[PDB]
């Protein structure tokens, strides 16, 4: 039997707002993405995940949707969306879209009606509760600052919002609401969408009665919001009434949920989701407040990957990513973005990303080795989540503004949202106007045009790796085995399928290191290396590794 197309596919995440502008408004659009499909094809990309593209007031840049069946005005029209589809299909490429159905915008017609009165037909499309003892219904905190409950004077009741105040949560306990969501999903699937990514999929179910969070739960409220009693009931239903009738791939963003519960989401026998986005790895060095950083080693890095691989079992599947629109740049976060180590480390992380077991996602710009942004003003940090950090930590005296910005500089979501660097023209060729966010000044050295013409560039190395994975089934669907989980210098693991075994070795130190193969293992061939002066001799039992050297080898 064969493996599904998505298990051996290489995905590329486009954040349309910051990818390519074509009308000089400073905002990326659909026409921009369409003009760059050849670039993505040439890289070797099989499928594209785009961030929300629906009508939105943009208080959270598309994650506050005011009309699920209309296209965001900034990105273009429905015609532009269809053309994007058609141009993708002509290149044998597939499209995955973002599905945001934990909540909607407060400008959605459902909510405008819902808030009108207690007897409105749409009232139960959301959660409305009376205050308690002169205060909020309960002690729920919002991800984006303050209470998760917001009072509305129109009726005197509070509505629930896990995130932004302009992002009220949808009530999945209401059957009529679920049917509306299902019909909306079919609407896009009938248009030929090949994949769906479910944003904060683990929070769909709310706990009956909304009791107060215990002191312990209050600490880790992200986890507590993923413990709704009817969650998997709703996910199985959505599969039965929607995805069972189509051949699209489903990807869940499982944020807040402990690893041991992930199988419930991705076990194919359960008929829920196909693969999972987990955040144990990408947040392995983030503190509980989601803005402080905690020092970690390669040991912690690889042991997390191990635990994540183990919950796949035989019937489940993982995605793999080192960066997205919500996190700092990969080379800055996991590598060394200093000008003498940036390219080398970026190539090293590319080797990891494309030799992991699971479906790899590459975030726009990482193939160029783009870096974190050098923030210098208040404005640079402008984001709804940072506004919330101010509300919860600065205005309350828990921390000074400078303390917040010092740490957020390393963790800000805006680090990943600076305009794609196409060339070295004005604003890196992203726009002919003023970009909605400032272009990283290092675009003079870091841009696509220069990378594409250089066989030693980061882009060329990614492109080479993508070709190798596509021609080596073991590197996609093969099994995973960490050689030494306790090693903090050199990351090494094997990929095996059908008698074929491959070895991956990556030095994470900016210093020369040595690696010794397991007893009875020898190098047969060298597929690729970065920062290496010479491939090992055939039959070698060990490797001499340069600083930040990475490689892939077929072994005996
Ligand atoms: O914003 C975050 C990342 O730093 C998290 O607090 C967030 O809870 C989580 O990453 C959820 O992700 C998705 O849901 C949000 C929708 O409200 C949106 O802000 C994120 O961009 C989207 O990725
Ligand atoms: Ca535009």
């Amino acid at each position: 039997p064969g493996a599904p197309w998505w298990k051996s596919a290489v995905f590329y995440q486009v954040y349309p707002r910051s990818f390519k502008d074509t009308n000089g408004d400073g905002i990326g659009d659909f026409k921009g993405l369409t003009e760059k499909l050849d670039y993505l094809k040439g890289l070797g990309i099989d499928a594209i995940w785009i961030n929300p593209h629906y009508a939105s007031p943009n208080t959270d840049n598309g994650y506050d949707i005011s009309d699920y069946r209309e296209v965001m005005k900034e990105y273009g029209t429905m015609e532009d969306f269809d053309r994007l589809m058609a141009e993708l299909k002509k290149r044998g490429m597939r499209l995955m879209v973002d599905v945001v159905i934990n909540h909607s915008s407060d400008q959605h017609e459902w909510f405008k009606s819902s808030r009108a009165s207690k007897d409105n037909p749409y009232r139960d499309y959301y959660f409305w509760r009376d205050g308690k003892d002169g205060h909020e219904p309960n002690n729920y905190p919002s991800f984006f600052g303050g209470s998760a409950w917001e009072k509305d004077p129109v009726t005197g009741q509070y509505y629930l919002h896990y995130f932004g105040r302009q992002q009220p949560d949808l009530n999945w306990d209401t059957p009529k609401l679920r049917e509306e969501l299902y019909a909306m999903l079919r609407f896009w699937l009938d248009k030929g969408v090949s994949g769906m990514r479910f944003a904060t999929v683990a929070t769909y179910s709310k706990t009956p009665g909304f009791p107060d969070l215990t002191p312990e739960q209050m600490k880790n409220f992200a986890e507590a919001y993923t413990q709704g009693p009817n969650l998997h009931r709703y996910l199985q239903e959505m599969h039965e009434k929607v995805f069972d009738h189509y051949d699209a791939v489903t990807a869940g963003e499982i944020f807040g949920a402990p690893l041991n519960q992930v199988p419930l989401f991705i076990d194919s026998r359960r008929k829920e989701l196909d693969m999972a986005f987990t955040f144990d790895l990408i947040r392995y060095d983030r503190a509980l407040d989601r803005w402080h950083t905690i020092p970690r080693t390669l040991a912690d890095f690889r042991q997390t990957i191990d635990k994540v691989d183990a919950i796949a079992g035989e019937y489940g599947w993982n995605t793999f990513f080192l960066g997205n629109h919500d996190n700092p740049r990969a080379v800055s976060h996991f590598g060394d973005d200093r000008p003498q180590w940036r390219e080398a480390s970026a190539k090293a992380l590319a080797t990891v990303t494309l030799t992991q077991r699971g479906t790899p996602f590459i975030f726009q710009g990482d193939e160029l080795g783009m870096t974190n942004y050098p923030f210098k003003t208040l404005q640079d940090f402008d984001d709804i989540e940072v506004k919330g950090f101010f509300q919860d930590y600065v205005e309350t005296g828990k921390a000074t503004a400078e303390e917040l910005l010092t740490n957020v500089a390393l963790t800000s979501r805006n680090n990943a949202r600076t305009p794609f660097q196409w060339d070295d023209s004005a604003n890196a060729g992203f726009t002919t106007g003023k970009p909605w966010l400032k272009v990283n000044p290092n675009y003079t050295e870091i841009n696509a045009a220069r990378e594409i013409g250089d066989p030693k560039s980061v882009y060329s190395f990614y492109r080479n790796l993508i070709s190798i994975r596509h021609e080596t089934p073991a590197l996609s669907t093969g099994s995973y085995r960490d050689i030494d989980p306790s090693n903090a210098d050199v990351y090494a693991y094997t990929r095996s399928q059908d008698g074929e075994t491959y070895l991956v070795v990556v030095n994470f130190k900016a210093e020369p290191r040595s690696f010794t193969l397991p007893d009875g293992m020898h190098i047969a061939e060298t597929l690729i290396e970065s920062s290496s002066p010479a491939a090992p001799a055939a039959g070698a039992a060990s490797l001499e590794l340069q600083p930040w050297q990475s490689g892939i080898y077929k072994v005996k």
